[PDB]
């Protein structure tokens, strides 16, 4: 059985928070987002970390329930960008957030997993598809 | 998009926040699911509506933001079911989130965007083959 959970920018609410955080200081320096995300993305970011600190004042706090929030934040990134990025393009935004993730991981770590960044560009480029950003509105 | 939308699952906290209500109730009976996995999801129920409360009274609360914690929600449900069931099967679990999906729809608005449900399928099946979850560990 999978065990012996080592560290990870999951594995306790302080480096989980610290994920989310670091990446809007390095996304609000990437060339495919613009103020318009910025502004709106940060809004996720405070909810995040503030859900995450909520369940620690909960003590429901676990590895598994933090990667849970981890990929929720990193997919709830990917959609903003993919809907709408106004002065930006398909590939560059993809390549933003990947970019952005990954220095998140300098950040809590200093070391990036690998896989987490590989499956965001996957993210971004189905998210554009999804439609449901669009509605027809 | 442009101005003059119509009713949806995201249009105002409240349906926002009834939707993983109004999911979860229904996720959990559905045979591709495992009480651990209920236990862990039904969790992030109650972290998302108190995201949205708190980002209500915060007076942050707008369309776009609810729309993406929508997804951050469908997102980190499918990555639950994606990582591991336990007791179901890669497709089980995947159609369980896929049927209890179009349901939250019906819960709150009342009508499926349609989309939306398509690209859920891809999330449940993408994230398995990933193994962040895993990783040995």
């Amino acid at each position: 059985g999978s065990g012996n959970s080592h560290t990870t920018p999951w594995t306790n609410p302080g480096l989980a928070e610290n994920f989310m955080n670091s990446f809007m200081q390095g996304l609000s320096s990437m060339p495919g987002f613009t103020a318009s995300q910025l502004d709106d993305m940060s809004t996720i970011a405070q909810s995040m970390v503030q859900s995450i600190q909520s369940l620690a004042a909960q003590g429901r706090t676990s590895p598994n329930k933090l990667q849970a929030l981890n990929m929720a934040f990193a997919s709830s990134m990917a959609e903003i960008a993919a809907s709408e990025e106004g002065g930006g393009s398909l590939s560059t935004k993809t390549s933003s957030i990947a970019s952005a993730m990954s220095n998140a991981f300098l950040q809590t770590t200093g070391v990036v997993n690998q896989p987490f960044i590989n499956e965001i560009t996957q993210l971004v480029s189905m998210f554009a598809q999804a439609g449901m950003n669009d509605v027809s509105a």
